[PDB]
């Protein structure tokens, strides 16, 4: 569905939100896009507040 990604590592702050259909969806289709910008980063997505977090 509709999630916002914030990715945090040590020199790179990147953060998107597209919409995802789902979750997994939006675990896995989210996550190339935005590893596509960030993927340095790996995130970690929270369902109390539905947005993952690529930090590297």
């Amino acid at each position: 569905m509709y999630y916002l990604v914030v990715n945090k590592g040590q020199n790179a702050f990147y953060e998107t939100l597209t919409k995802a259909v789902d979750a997994e969806t939006a675990r896995n289709a989210f996550i190339q896009s935005l590893k596509d910008d960030g993927v340095q980063g790996v995130w970690t997505y929270d369902d109390a507040t539905k947005t993952f977090t690529v930090q590297a």
